[PDB]
C-alpha cells in the first residue's frame, strides 16, 4: 500500500551510502534502501552519488580514475565509515532487504551490464527471485529499456523533473512500473491520472512531515526521504 524509501540510506541522521546508514534506514522503518552507483577504473560498482569522491569522503577525484582497492585502502566516508562497494552491500544484507537502485544518465551500457551481472549472481533477479526485491530507477529511458529487454520482470521507475502525460505515455509504451517525479511537480490531478493508466507514483526527495502529509493526501504510492522518523509523526 505504501513504499517508504531510505534515500542513500538514512542521510538525515548519518553519512550517505554507508552500510551503517543502510542498517539505520532499515531500523527506522524503510521498506527499501536506495543505492547510487559509480564505476571504478577496474570496472567495479561503488556506492557513491557524485562522479567524484570529494564531497562525501577523505579523498578526491573521479571514481572512474581509481581502482576499488585504491579507494577502499586510502579513504573513508567523512564520518570514518568505510566506502562500500555494491558487492559489500549485497554480501552484507543478501535477500533480507529490498534495494531501489539508480542507473546512470546518460545511459552507460558498462554500468548496466556490471549491475545485472552482480544482481543475477546473488539470485536477486532472474529465476527464483521475488519481483519487488529490486526496483531499478533512471533518468535515462535508454537504460530502463536496456534492462527491460534482458529482465522483463524487474520493476522500473522513470525518474523525471517534469510530470505530464508524455512521461506517463512513455511509461506505458516501454513497460515502466512507476513514474518518479520531483515532488514539487506533483498534484492530486496528475497522481489520479497516473493511477487511471495503471502507473505507481514515487515522489523525491521528501524531508518534512508537512510535505509527506500533502503528498499522501494527493495519493502518492511512495516517497524517497532523508528523514524516516518524520513519517511516524503523521
Amino acid at each position: 500500500d505504501f513504499m517508504l524509501i531510505g534515500h542513500r540510506g538514512a542521510t538525515g541522521y548519518t553519512d550517505e551510502h554507508t552500510i551503517k546508514g543502510y542498517q539505520m534506514a532499515l531500523d527506522k522503518g524503510a521498506d527499501y534502501i536506495e543505492l547510487d552507483l559509480q564505476l571504478t577504473k577496474d570496472n567495479k560498482l561503488l556506492c557513491m552519488h557524485d562522479s567524484t569522491i570529494d564531497r562525501t569522503t577523505t579523498g578526491t577525484g573521479k571514481v572512474g580514475d581509481m581502482t576499488l582497492s585504491y579507494i577502499q585502502t586510502n579513504f573513508t566516508s567523512l564520518n570514518g565509515e568505510p566506502i562500500p562497494s555494491l558487492d559489500d552491500v549485497l554480501n552484507h544484507f543478501g535477500t533480507k532487504v529490498k534495494y531501489y537502485i539508480e542507473t546512470k544518465r546518460p545511459f552507460d551500457a558498462n554500468m548496466d551490464r556490471e549491475l545485472l551481472t552482480q544482481l543475477k549472481a546473488k539470485g536477486l533477479i532472474g529465476i527464483g527471485s521475488e519481483r519487488f526485491q529490486v526496483i531499478i530507477q533512471s533518468f535515462a529511458r535508454e537504460s530502463l529499456i536496456n534492462i527491460h529487454n534482458q529482465f522483463s520482470n524487474i520493476p522500473l521507475a522513470y525518474l523525471t523533473s517534469t510530470f505530464s502525460e508524455s512521461e506517463m505515455d512513455d511509461c506505458l509504451s516501454y513497460g515502466f512500473y512507476a513514474i518518479a517525479p520531483k515532488y514539487t511537480t506533483i498534484t492530486k490531478e496528475l497522481v489520479d491520472l497516473a493511477h487511471s493508466k495503471g502507473l505507481k507514483v514515487h515522489a523525491w526527495t521528501v524531508n518534512t512531515k508537512e510535505e509527506m502529509q500533502s503528498l499522501i493526501q494527493m495519493g502518492v504510492d511512495g516517497f524517497f526521504t532523508n528523514y524516516l522518523d518524520e513519517y511516524k509523526k503523521i
